[PDB]
DNA sequence: GGGTTTCCACTTATTCAACATTTTAG
DNA sequence: CCTAAAATGTTGAATAAGTGGAAACC
């Protein structure tokens, strides 16, 4: 029954939200197409209570299973989309997703004017959809023979505050205990790692985390044709003095919170040098077993 | 109406989270 | 030598993004 701070909500939407525009062949519509406009977040079942909390913050949206292991919050009821717009006007998005929101807003105006029931409005929705997310299907492009741009301006914005960061990290952030086989006396080095992962279309934002948080580095990764970035922090001093205090003051949501708290336990032990004792490493190992995929 | 809207079931691709090992720095 | 810090690479599923079907609203 708890609500979410609005900037945390926008950071979580930058991480996990998606805007939807359906343009559907419909034999019963006057113009031959019906439409649906919306916002949605799909998460693993274990984080259903986040969706319930967003739903009670906005008082809009419906929650439904999405397959066997996930669950969605979807807002497509047209009048309820005014809450979505009012929220993201007041607490605006930061990632390239802001561009998708701007297209969602253009689609909202077409629909608010009832133009989507006419030829000209459907054509404008098609032009808007061509720039949104994955674009037009081949079928829908062939149905609207017209030179239609798929290009948009890139978004370039700075992290607005640490609440946005707590929300974004609740989505994309990762805290772990990395056990490194070592030549140390004890034979296992404990490394705490904070990671944020993102596609390269938001390299600017990613690169800025180094300055925003005053620590870390960025790597690129390649998997066949796909590319993404990690921001990482591995220096214990930065973890303990910069990362941990941020998220104690700006509280994570979801089960990621419990992983952060467990991570902070191991930070305490390292600060006490108990990671260099057998009784310590044993406890660290137990804590790690119950984090992330092992929870 | 009956054209339009809204919801639920369910699918798809891949961008995330996750992870361990291997070097390097100091 | 002893630890800490950074780099090297994967992996596969939790995301993002999307479609089929139809009840029922206005
Ligand atoms: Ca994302
Ligand atoms: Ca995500
Ligand atoms: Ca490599
Ligand atoms: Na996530």
């Amino acid at each position: 029954r708890e609500s979410i701070n609005p900037w945390i909500l926008t950071g979580f939407a930058d991480a996990e939200g998606s805007f939807l525009l359906r343009i559907r062949n419909n034999n019963k519509s006057s113009v031959g197409y019906s439409t649906e406009l919306g916002f949605q977040i799909t998460l693993h079942n274990k984080d259903k209570s986040i969706l319930e909390n967003i739903q009670s913050t906005w008082k809009v949206g419906v929650i439904a299973n999405s397959g066997d292991n996930a669950v969605s919050l979807k807002v497509t009821r047209f009048e309820d989309l005014k809450v979505i717009i009012d929220h993201f006007e007041k607490y605006p998005l930061i990632t390239q997703k802001l561009g998708d929101y701007k297209l969602f807003k253009q689609a909202f105006s077409v629909m608010e004017n009832k133009e989507h029931l006419k030829e000209n409005g459907i054509k404008e929705l098609v032009r808007i959809k061509a720039k949104l997310n994955w674009g037009l299907t081949d079928e829908l492009k062939k149905a609207f023979p017209e030179n239609i741009s798929k290009e948009r301006s890139l978004i370039n914005k700075n992290i607005p505050n640490f609440k946005w960061l707590a929300g974004f990290t609740s989505g994309e952030g990762h805290f772990r205990v990395n056990l490194i086989k070592s030549k140390s006396k004890l034979g296992v080095q404990v490394q705490l790692v904070f990671t944020i992962t993102q596609h390269i279309k938001d390299k600017n934002l990613m690169n800025s985390l180094i300055t925003y948080l005053g620590c870390g580095y960025i790597y690129e990764f390649n998997k066949s044709e796909f590319s993404w970035l990690d921001f990482r922090v591995t220096k214990f001093s930065d973890i303990n003095d910069k990362i941990i205090p941020v998220f104690q003051e700006n509280t994570l949501i979801g089960v990621k919170l419990e992983d952060f708290e467990d991570w902070c336990k191991v930070a305490k032990l390292i600060e006490e040098k108990k990671h260099l004792t057998e009784s310590g490493l044993d406890e660290i190992k137990k804590i790690k077993l119950n984090m992330n995929k092992g929870r």
